[PDB]
DNA sequence: AAAA
């Protein structure tokens, strides 16, 4: 079904930008990955490389999440991201998002076996 | 921005 792994990269993964087109960028996203689903996903950071380098992270440096879980990993490198918050316009079905754009470590949870990606956690 |  939908995994956990298969749950990244819908909702994290758009390696067909290099970057957020327009500021709808997470209105367009959002939406489309289902992400607006039975709900207005307040928050979620689309990562612009590719997915060998996003599963790389799990591979990378170890931190704690903010959670306080201990899989997640920051990236060595620095990623593209296009981080979308809902803006105080947002009423579901009708969510509408703000993007932001910027080029961030990027932390992410890994699990599983391969150990992949499967939450992301910040960017710094 | 992660789930008996």
């Amino acid at each position: 079904k939908e995994t956990a792994a298969a749950k990244f990269e819908r909702q994290h993964m758009d390696s067909s930008t290099s970057a957020a087109s327009s500021s709808n960028y997470c209105n367009q996203m959002m939406k489309s990955r289902n992400l607006t689903k039975d709900r207005c996903k307040p928050v979620n950071t689309f990562v612009h490389e590719s997915l060998a380098d996003v599963q790389a992270v799990c591979s990378q440096k170890n931190v704690a999440c903010k959670n306080g879980q201990t899989n997640c990993y920051q990236s060595y490198s620095t990623m593209s991201i296009t981080d979308c918050r809902e803006t105080g316009s947002s009423k579901y079905p009708n969510c509408a998002y703000k993007t932001t754009q910027a080029n961030k470590h990027i932390i992410v949870a890994c699990e599983g076996n391969p150990y992949v990606p499967v939450h992301f956690d910040a960017s710094v």
